[PDB]
């Protein structure tokens, strides 16, 4: 019932997925030279750097804020992606899996954990 606990369990997972090779495409804003026509496409960019900064500087306030910007990384690249077999689309999907494997027990503990405080 620790509501604080989701920070660290989150910092962790963001280490394991910057070791994942699946990450290496979205560890760090697309870059624009490489893919000039991403933001006519993609109205959010995100990345992990950026998720992680984020949470870094105490702006996230719920793991499930942390998980929408996760997730949207994964939208970004099925949104740009050429083709749903391309490579660093593939990546995404396989990295999206992992991510919703782990994520899961620090929601449900969290939300947990805020309940238990309600009682
Ligand atoms: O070239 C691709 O397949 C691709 C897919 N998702 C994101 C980006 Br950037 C590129």
């Amino acid at each position: 019932y620790d509501i604080q606990a989701w920070k660290k369990q989150c910092e962790e997972l963001l280490n394991l997925i910057f070791q994942c090779e699946d990450s290496e495409p979205f560890r760090q804003p697309v870059d624009l030279l490489e893919y000039p026509d991403y933001r006519d496409i993609i109205d959010t960019p995100m990345d992990f750097a950026t998720v992680r900064e984020t949470l870094e500087a105490g702006n996230y306030e719920s793991p499930m804020e942390l998980c929408k910007d996760v997730r949207l990384i994964f939208s970004n690249s099925k949104a740009y992606t050429p083709s749903k077999r391309s490579r660093i689309y593939s990546m995404s999907l396989r990295l999206s899996a992992f991510f919703e494997e782990h994520i899961s027990s620090v929601l449900s503990d969290y939300k947990s954990a805020l309940r238990f405080h309600k009682r």
